[PDB]
Protein backbone atom coordinates (compact mmCIF):
# COMPACT_ATOMS: atom_id res chain seq x y z
CA UNK A 1 0.00 0.00 0.00
CA UNK A 2 2.99 2.39 0.94
CA UNK A 3 4.66 1.23 -2.56
CA UNK A 4 1.25 1.90 -4.10
CA UNK A 5 0.74 5.37 -2.88
CA UNK A 6 4.55 6.28 -4.41
CA UNK A 7 3.45 4.58 -7.33
CA UNK A 8 1.14 6.04 -8.12
CA UNK A 9 2.26 9.50 -7.74
CA UNK A 10 4.36 8.52 -9.91
CA UNK A 11 1.73 7.42 -12.50
CA UNK A 12 -0.13 10.44 -11.91
CA UNK A 13 2.94 12.62 -13.12
CA UNK A 14 3.28 10.68 -15.65
CA UNK A 15 -0.72 10.84 -16.77
CA UNK A 16 -0.78 13.76 -18.60
CA UNK A 17 0.10 13.63 -22.57
CA UNK A 18 2.70 16.63 -22.51
CA UNK A 19 4.74 15.09 -19.70
CA UNK A 20 4.55 12.09 -21.00
CA UNK A 21 5.34 12.94 -24.41
CA UNK A 22 8.58 14.26 -22.78
CA UNK A 23 9.48 11.75 -20.86
CA UNK A 24 9.33 9.33 -23.87
CA UNK A 25 11.58 11.11 -25.74
CA UNK A 26 14.31 11.71 -22.64
CA UNK A 27 13.55 7.47 -22.61
CA UNK A 28 15.52 7.29 -25.48
CA UNK A 29 18.52 9.68 -23.98
CA UNK A 30 19.27 13.15 -23.15
CA UNK A 31 17.76 15.56 -24.93
CA UNK A 32 18.55 19.76 -25.63
CA UNK A 33 15.61 21.68 -24.89
CA UNK A 34 16.06 22.80 -28.66
CA UNK A 35 15.41 19.41 -29.68
CA UNK A 36 12.84 18.83 -27.55
CA UNK A 37 10.41 21.81 -28.37
CA UNK A 38 11.04 21.29 -32.24
CA UNK A 39 9.93 17.74 -31.35
CA UNK A 40 6.71 18.43 -29.40
CA UNK A 41 3.84 20.33 -30.80
CA UNK A 42 3.53 21.86 -27.34
CA UNK A 43 3.65 25.83 -26.66
CA UNK A 44 6.90 26.60 -25.29
CA UNK A 45 5.28 28.05 -22.00
CA UNK A 46 3.19 24.59 -21.23
CA UNK A 47 6.39 22.46 -22.34
CA UNK A 48 8.55 24.95 -19.63
CA UNK A 49 6.08 24.46 -17.01
CA UNK A 50 5.95 20.77 -17.89
CA UNK A 51 9.40 20.32 -17.45
CA UNK A 52 9.48 21.61 -14.13
CA UNK A 53 7.17 19.26 -12.56
CA UNK A 54 8.75 16.86 -13.93
CA UNK A 55 12.00 18.11 -12.16
CA UNK A 56 10.43 18.51 -9.18
CA UNK A 57 9.15 14.97 -9.31
CA UNK A 58 12.58 14.36 -9.27
CA UNK A 59 11.93 12.28 -12.53
CA UNK A 60 14.60 15.02 -15.07
CA UNK A 61 17.70 16.33 -14.60
CA UNK A 62 19.62 19.10 -17.15
CA UNK A 63 22.77 20.15 -17.41
CA UNK A 64 24.37 22.92 -19.64
CA UNK A 65 26.77 22.80 -22.15
CA UNK A 66 27.85 26.41 -23.59
CA UNK A 67 24.16 27.93 -23.98
CA UNK A 68 22.77 24.60 -24.47
CA UNK A 69 20.67 23.12 -21.94
CA UNK A 70 20.57 19.18 -22.02
CA UNK A 71 17.53 17.14 -19.86
CA UNK A 72 17.83 13.33 -19.19
CA UNK A 73 15.98 11.25 -17.13
CA UNK A 74 17.55 10.63 -13.41
CA UNK A 75 14.29 8.70 -11.80
CA UNK A 76 15.50 4.68 -12.98
CA UNK A 77 12.06 3.56 -11.65
CA UNK A 78 10.21 6.20 -14.09
CA UNK A 79 12.51 5.56 -16.73
CA UNK A 80 11.68 1.81 -17.07
CA UNK A 81 7.71 2.71 -16.16
CA UNK A 82 7.94 5.06 -19.67
CA UNK A 83 10.24 2.71 -21.80
CA UNK A 84 7.94 -0.04 -21.29
CA UNK A 85 4.87 2.39 -21.87
CA UNK A 86 6.39 3.51 -25.22
CA UNK A 87 7.19 0.38 -26.32
CA UNK A 88 4.02 -1.29 -25.52
CA UNK A 89 1.72 1.67 -26.96
CA UNK A 90 4.26 1.74 -30.17
CA UNK A 91 3.92 -1.62 -30.40
CA UNK A 92 0.56 -2.58 -32.83
CA UNK B 1 1.03 11.82 -29.65
CA UNK B 2 -1.93 9.78 -30.70
CA UNK B 3 -0.16 6.76 -28.92
CA UNK B 4 0.78 9.56 -26.14
CA UNK B 5 -3.08 10.03 -25.43
CA UNK B 6 -3.79 6.48 -25.55
CA UNK B 7 -0.88 5.64 -22.84
CA UNK B 8 -2.47 8.72 -21.08
CA UNK B 9 -5.76 7.18 -20.59
CA UNK B 10 -4.24 3.83 -19.43
CA UNK B 11 -1.89 5.73 -17.09
CA UNK B 12 -5.03 7.96 -15.53
CA UNK B 13 -6.72 4.41 -15.07
CA UNK B 14 -3.33 3.67 -13.04
CA UNK B 15 -3.06 6.59 -11.26
CA UNK B 16 -4.92 5.30 -7.96
CA UNK B 17 -4.02 3.44 -4.96
CA UNK B 18 -6.73 1.63 -4.89
CA UNK B 19 -7.09 0.34 -8.86
CA UNK B 20 -3.16 0.22 -8.83
CA UNK B 21 -3.14 -2.44 -5.92
CA UNK B 22 -6.11 -4.81 -7.79
CA UNK B 23 -3.84 -4.51 -10.73
CA UNK B 24 -0.49 -5.42 -8.46
CA UNK B 25 -2.32 -8.30 -7.18
CA UNK B 26 -3.57 -9.23 -10.97
CA UNK B 27 0.47 -8.73 -12.25
CA UNK B 28 1.30 -11.98 -10.12
CA UNK B 29 -1.46 -14.03 -11.51
CA UNK B 30 -5.46 -14.54 -11.55
CA UNK B 31 -7.13 -13.79 -8.30
CA UNK B 32 -10.20 -14.59 -7.09
CA UNK B 33 -12.49 -11.86 -5.74
CA UNK B 34 -12.49 -13.33 -2.21
CA UNK B 35 -8.73 -13.44 -2.84
CA UNK B 36 -7.96 -9.77 -3.73
CA UNK B 37 -10.65 -8.48 -1.23
CA UNK B 38 -8.79 -10.00 2.08
CA UNK B 39 -5.66 -9.11 0.64
CA UNK B 40 -6.78 -5.09 0.29
CA UNK B 41 -8.33 -3.15 3.13
CA UNK B 42 -10.19 -1.14 0.68
CA UNK B 43 -13.82 -1.64 1.55
CA UNK B 44 -15.79 -3.73 -0.73
CA UNK B 45 -17.99 -0.86 -2.32
CA UNK B 46 -14.89 0.80 -3.39
CA UNK B 47 -13.18 -2.22 -4.68
CA UNK B 48 -16.50 -3.17 -6.90
CA UNK B 49 -16.48 0.25 -8.70
CA UNK B 50 -12.52 0.24 -8.96
CA UNK B 51 -12.87 -3.67 -10.16
CA UNK B 52 -15.37 -2.30 -12.83
CA UNK B 53 -13.34 0.54 -13.99
CA UNK B 54 -10.65 -1.50 -14.71
CA UNK B 55 -12.97 -3.68 -16.72
CA UNK B 56 -14.29 -1.42 -18.84
CA UNK B 57 -10.86 -0.11 -19.61
CA UNK B 58 -10.23 -3.57 -20.62
CA UNK B 59 -7.49 -4.17 -18.40
CA UNK B 60 -8.87 -7.58 -16.40
CA UNK B 61 -11.32 -10.19 -17.78
CA UNK B 62 -13.34 -12.54 -15.17
CA UNK B 63 -14.55 -16.27 -15.07
CA UNK B 64 -16.76 -17.93 -13.15
CA UNK B 65 -15.83 -21.66 -11.41
CA UNK B 66 -18.73 -22.55 -9.80
CA UNK B 67 -19.64 -19.77 -7.55
CA UNK B 68 -15.88 -18.34 -7.43
CA UNK B 69 -15.60 -15.44 -9.75
CA UNK B 70 -11.93 -15.36 -10.80
CA UNK B 71 -10.24 -11.37 -12.31
CA UNK B 72 -6.81 -11.68 -14.24
CA UNK B 73 -5.01 -9.20 -16.48
CA UNK B 74 -6.12 -8.83 -20.27
CA UNK B 75 -4.78 -6.16 -21.70
CA UNK B 76 -1.14 -6.71 -22.16
CA UNK B 77 0.65 -3.66 -22.49
CA UNK B 78 -0.85 -2.81 -18.73
CA UNK B 79 0.46 -5.56 -17.92
CA UNK B 80 3.76 -5.17 -18.42
CA UNK B 81 3.40 -1.12 -17.43
CA UNK B 82 2.02 -2.35 -13.80
CA UNK B 83 4.51 -5.29 -13.41
CA UNK B 84 7.33 -2.76 -14.72
CA UNK B 85 5.54 -0.24 -11.85
CA UNK B 86 5.14 -3.05 -8.91
CA UNK B 87 9.27 -4.44 -9.51
CA UNK B 88 10.32 -1.36 -9.46
CA UNK B 89 8.93 0.19 -6.27
CA UNK B 90 9.37 -3.20 -4.43
CA UNK B 91 13.54 -2.55 -5.17
CA UNK B 92 14.82 -0.32 -2.83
Amino acid sequence: ATRARAASNLLKALAHEGRLMIMCYLASGEKSVTELETRLSTRQAAVSQQLARLRLEGLVQSRREGKTIYYSLSDPRAARVVQTVYEQFCSG
